[PDB]
DNA sequence: GCTATAAACGGGCA
DNA sequence: TGCCCCTTTATAGC
């Protein structure tokens, strides 16, 4: 609630919007059995090899594979992603699979924020051509590939920003603080 | 729906 | 190894 200015000298804190984590349930799973018995689980192996299962709290989607690997998507924080993963693991256990909870790992963190002024994207693409891809007839946002940390930002004329590719939220924050002074150089008036 | 980004998974191609 | 999918999420123009 007090913004730590040593991590956010802009004074702006990106909001986390999506976490991807993995965990190894460490046993073989009968996906047809799981899809039949579990209420909110779909399975079309012709299309995709996973059982797709969804829970309401934390609101998430798991991809559960016959190998015992699981991907958990959609949570708003690292803690919520781990808590959701444990709930999916318990669902599988309650069906009689002896599932464990091995090597849980946060794999991707997506954040977004709003610098609250419009941005002349053409100018940023021009001066940062090596890191920028801006093709407004293909997609209206500028794609910025930051090297340190290795992070991708989507930058929009509105001042909204998407920040993805982090394994640690401090990478999300560092990328935003690296880009904020650059964005400010291309601020334009809002009609 | 399409177009754009990252990551994991199993799985098609080379 | 790479390519192409696969779900999720913010963003936003056709």
């Amino acid at each position: 609630n007090p913004v730590d200015l040593s991590k956010h000298p802009s004074g702006i804190v990106p909001t986390l919007q999506n976490i991807v984590s993995t965990v190894n349930l460490d046993c073989k799973l009968d996906l047809k059995a799981i899809a039949l018995q579990a209420r909110n689980a779909e399975y079309n192996p012709k299309r995709f090899a996973a059982v797709i299962m969804r829970i309401r709290e934390p609101k998430t989607t798991a991809l559960i594979f016959a190998s015992g690997k699981m991907v958990c998507t959609g949570a708003k924080s690292e803690d919520f992603s781990k808590m959701a993963a444990r709930k999916y693991a318990r669902i599988v256990q309650k069906l009689g699979f002896p599932a464990k909870f091995k090597d849980f790992k946060i794999q991707n963190i997506v954040g977004s924020c709003d610098v609250k002024f419009p941005i002349r994207l053409e100018g940023l693409a021009y001066s940062h051509a090596a890191f920028s891809s801006y093709e407004p007839e293909l997609f209206p946002g500028l794609i910025y590939r930051m090297k340190v940390p290795k992070i991708v930002l989507l930058i929009f004329v509105s001042g909204k920003i998407v920040i993805t590719g982090a394994k640690m939220r401090d990478e999300t924050y560092k990328a935003f603080e690296n880009i904020y002074p650059v964005l400010s150089e291309f601020r334009k008036i809002q009609q």
